[PDB]
């Protein structure tokens, strides 16, 4: 199995690329008009500590860029440029026109500085959490970055951590105000499953060993208790664990550090 | 002088607006379909100190969603939920039915969060370099967010700090790849401005007092010394400071924390 | 609960709808320039017996077209143009510019007419599924047509049956491919959980009650048998039944006859 | 002459199939996940006996798919699974990595079912039609499917039978509201002429011999009779015919039934 | 009639009017910025005698900024600022907050200049030729600006100019490379008749009597005599005329000079 | 250095070339269906004296209609078809399937006129400029073909002129609205300086030795005296001079005459 599989050979995540591309250049490229096309050779990178993560999407901007990248390591793979001799760590060689490694440069380490952050963050606390003896779950959020969804989940899966529900199509999520709304829980999760029926798992969060128990009888799929099935809490970071099943934490994405990365060209 | 302003009533970033919200919604939306249309009202919150950045894009969120706001405070106001009465601030009020709010939530939420992070970790910095009496500029760098340039470049103005180049078509950038590709820095500036033309600067990364005064009369407008006109100087922090021109750092923008925001209906 | 709340607000649907329109009109319209703008009325016929289904999307036809629309009957209604007064019901009343009516008549039309189609088969077979004493799930499958995937999965909801999976990334659907691929289905299963995690439910494709059991042990949530837990059974229908679970088909939704709607001026 | 020569080598539909792709795949393609990209082999069967339709689309989504296809039939061949050595026929076989297999299937398959569908209804009608001696045109409506018109349009032609008006500003249509807007026939096609010009022809739906001659006379091309030039009558769909010129019906197109194709991978 | 009602009320060339706008504000709005948006009022001036064309357009303009305009004249109106009074002629009055009128207003004005140039050339011409008796039709090409079909196309008919076929799709248009290889006229002509069908006209470019006849009786619409049925010449530009069909002229609408218009606010 | 390296290897600029030609072709394309797909050899002739302009975006045309071009001419050459012999020069010589020659036709003919007439108009004014010892420059403005901007300005900087900003986002351009709104130029100044930074100029239009003063001293990094730093004098053609700094004029791009060029295959 290789996580870069999960991604559609052809799909939108392509077109997400060439947008970015544009997004840098609106009108013309100066620099690649200075720099010319002689074909040129360049090392990436790896400035910082951590997990390497958004080949393939580094990879497309590179392809829309007509290039030749060799990539030394596998994605997933944990970097350690501690070897203080350079501070760095070769990932990848690049071939192709000067100009077009340029416009490639900025888009391609914007991913990767990003994807590796999320990755090397998620890794940690499953690693954490793992290292307790816990044998659950540790999920990340939908208060992911707007527009940048697939790359953030991707990167907290290819970081050993789940993504838990991708949209508000994936697996329904119930709270008070649905409840409110239909009078109880009971309710509300049964018009939840008259909507989203048998493919699509339903969650309420609940507030009471008897909130639980009549979503468990409603037929829930999951619980989340804050403040057969499985059982979620959520709300704090790096720091409460149980024999319990499902730990969402947001820290493990959003705003957190950037693995630092470097491109350049060979002489 | 309103900084909203810098939005086009219309153009491309309203557009974003929408395909955020179809990345949240790829199918159905059966919570909105539990809880229904009734109006409802629901109080926006800050839940940690930082400077309030995002009005505008969570407005444009709000509007799609055919809500009605109102805001308590002006964007750039810097909000201190640190009275622990509850630890958090009312920033807008909110009416609409109670599904369209449920569903601009989390995009609005996340809009916030980052626009508000990364302005406050902007002013951070310009108040740091200003209480030491540094007259000069405090900028930022084209290591953004892919796809949410518009948003992150916009909350560096508003935090305080220039935003430097937008992208490659914005100001010239030179180096030594361009500089060895014609030859000298004289040959890559005469060939830069022959393209850019006078409405664009154009800078150069020197590594001298002789690489800079020959870029100066090439005509470079900015130039860079790392390791008439203006000069740079850029490769870290939070921490140098000299009475010159610019200093930029991707601190003040990429991988910043983020200032916590939540929304909850009335009852 | 009401169905047109499954539609979000705002979101790629309504751009559909802008490109239905574009598909009809790639550079004038002659006909609204004879027709001109005069404010006319006009109804909107129902002329075959059947479910009405997707009002909101010819609602975001017309609004789209700036008229003014009142529907006389809900979403969902079983609708028996039986009478042969005139073997039409006037199922909404329009007014506008002349030329708008026009514009939209065909788009609306062509979306009522297979939407109210697909209703209409979905509730034909969960009715017979029903006064058999099943109790169990009659779904549809990913047999739709390209393009129009959201319109039609919602009119199988609005008739009374499961939707299955929307696509790809919404349930796992193992396979033999699948199975040999790993080695096994328990092989299968372990990778398939380990990228989609707890929120999001696992299916496979078994051929032997063994088929079944290791999958059952793999942890799969559901299992067909074909040629805790559900079971699946798909091939055919309306034609089998016995108190199991789920009974897929495309026979209510691909190739299906359409119901057929009509609309006219006032004089 | 080659029906697929109709599509321009690139255009708007080869966007349509990549949008059609996304619709499957909004997130992650689990199942591309856990068979891999090992080369296989695979055959795409017919199972149902009816006309071939649609083989530039459905190759075009195996292009994206980045796969090797090899037809066994040319499109417009009739195919017969009659022989129920296995009811099935190989139209082609294809080659490429497991998984990019696995996301064409459902795509390719719907495009084939449906443009086979519409294509054998059509000549079914136009063998008709012509079996009685009937030398005249038998035409299809814009009662296509949104957003599927270019598909539903070519599946026609394929089919024996004429397309009839593509939209609005191909083929000016007028009736009562557009003379009634102008006052008469003669000047609702004065108009519609002076608009449309001398490239694009002009119908009338006339009611009566003598609004037929005025039309005949205003300069009208095609003139209907419901209920130099030619005649035109619809209404209805495989049952009138005398010699005379054009017989539209929506009953090739619109609501027909399928034929049903399967694609299943070697071994 | 009115000529804007040949655009339909929404549709593709509304989104072209964002997308124009789009493309003079990549990122921010500087201008609009010190501006403000204090309520303001201006004058649209016309510089230049010639006929008013592309009001639906900068109508569209004005609406997506949030402006309310108030047209002096009727799209069509042939404008003298020939008074030197002022040598200007207030042809629009508009209000709005100062940023939205200021960016709005190079889109406008460009889309006015160039409209009411093609416009006023198309004008010129049909004058001259309906001057010396000429009863038959001045039509243009397909030498349009990429991009801008929609909109040069429209300015032709305001001025009284045929467009002829719009497109490739819209009347077929045989030559010698199509002649040359289906081997004749004749078989050129039942091939494109059999894929075009009756709604859509043929025309043929023949090169003598024989080549004509051949054309007239394979059921050609149109003939093409260069160096039942209509005949055309085209060649050249404002200078041949006898009593035939068509004229061909590029010269209405490429590289025609520009009508100069203004836009100043009051004070 | 080569100016069509101003154009990203990728970019919305590729993606603009497919919309012309989808605008070309929204439904099918007879033509290409008669003419086949024999492979055939064509030229591209220049018909007028004037400079070749618009190489890479005819080349895009070409590439993706899938054929092969071979150049005679570097982009910038200045072509004489004045020998009579045929008035005719070919450009470059085309090998591909016949239907996709003649559908790259039209559009790259479109590109070629009309980039070729801005690069030589250019030509001429900064060739006339340069002859009366003028050492400055000669730029273009904002007012550019809607849609069409990028292709309009590449071709001012293939002539040999300035393309002056590029949009709103370019270079802040202050005028008396303006300055009228903060309350002076040095206002106006310090509010554009504040949102644009060091890396845009800043240029304001002054009436007056005093408002120029103020604007130089206030920061202004241009001037415009209409009716350290540089100054601009703009208004008017093609006929002024003395030794100052920017000139700017419309006449080089907008309402131009083309460049005709054609294309035809060769047997
Ligand atoms: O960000 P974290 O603290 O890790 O918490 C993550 C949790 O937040 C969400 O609640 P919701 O978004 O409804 O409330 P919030 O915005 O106040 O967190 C949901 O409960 C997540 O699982
Ligand atoms: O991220 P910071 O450390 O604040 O530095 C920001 C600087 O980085 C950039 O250099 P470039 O992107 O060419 O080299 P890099 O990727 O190694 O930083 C450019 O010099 C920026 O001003
Ligand atoms: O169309 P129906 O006969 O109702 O059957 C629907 C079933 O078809 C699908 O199988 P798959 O698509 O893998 O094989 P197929 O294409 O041969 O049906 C899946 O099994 C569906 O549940
Ligand atoms: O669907 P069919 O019965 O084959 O008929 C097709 C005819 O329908 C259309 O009329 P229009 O769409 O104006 O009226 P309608 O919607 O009542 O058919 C037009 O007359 C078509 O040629
Ligand atoms: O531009 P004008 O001179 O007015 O001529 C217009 C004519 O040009 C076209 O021929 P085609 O485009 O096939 O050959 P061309 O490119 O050489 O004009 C077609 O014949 C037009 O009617
Ligand atoms: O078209 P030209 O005469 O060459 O002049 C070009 C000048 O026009 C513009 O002024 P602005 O657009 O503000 O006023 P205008 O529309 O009246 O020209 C700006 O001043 C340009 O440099």
């Amino acid at each position: 199995p290789v996580y870069e599989h999960l991604l559609p050979v052809n799909g939108a995540w392509r077109q997400d690329v060439t947008n970015w591309l544009s997004e840098d250049v609106p009108s013309f490229d100066f620099g690649g008009y200075v720099v010319g096309s002689d074909l040129k050779e360049a090392n990436l990178y790896c400035k910082q500590d951590g997990m390497l993560c958004g080949v393939p999407f580094a990879q497309e901007v590179f392809n829309q860029c007509e290039l030749q990248v060799e990539w030394l390591f596998k994605e997933g793979s944990f970097l350690e440029p501690s070897k203080n001799d350079s501070g760095k760590i070769v990932v990848a060689k690049i071939t192709g026109p000067a100009k077009n490694i340029l416009l490639a440069e900025r888009t391609a380490l914007n991913i990767l500085s990003r994807s590796s952050g999320i990755a090397t963050a998620s890794h940690k606390i499953i690693s954490l959490a793992r290292s307790t003896g816990y044998k659950g779950t540790i999920a990340g959020t939908r208060k992911t970055t707007p527009g940048l969804r697939r790359l953030e989940k991707y990167s907290m899966l290819v970081g050993g951590c789940d993504t838990h529900r991708y949209d508000l199509s994936s697996m329904v999520m119930l709270k008070d105000n649905h409840i409110w709304a239909t009078g109880s829980i009971t309710n509300a999760v049964k018009n939840a499953r008259a909507v989203c029926g048998f493919a699509v798992k339903i969650e309420v969060e609940c507030l009471s060993e008897d909130e639980a128990t009549e979503a468990i009888e409603a037929g829930a799929d999951v619980i989340m208790l804050d403040n057969h099935f499985l059982l979620e809490c959520s709300g704090g970071l790096n720091l409460l664990c149980d024999d319990i099943d499902i730990y969402s934490t947001s820290s493990i994405h959003q705003g957190t550090p950037v693995i630092d990365f470097s491109l350049k060209l060979a002489h």
